[PDB]
């Protein structure tokens, strides 16, 4: 999985990226 820094549910609008947790950003 992944943790990319993000705001919202998607603020990331990545392909692999869509899913985004506590402050994060993941596929799931």
């Amino acid at each position: 999985q992944l943790c990319l820094l993000c705001q919202t549910s998607r603020d990331c609008n990545y392909i692999i990226w869509t899913v985004c947790r506590d402050g994060c950003c993941n596929i799931s």
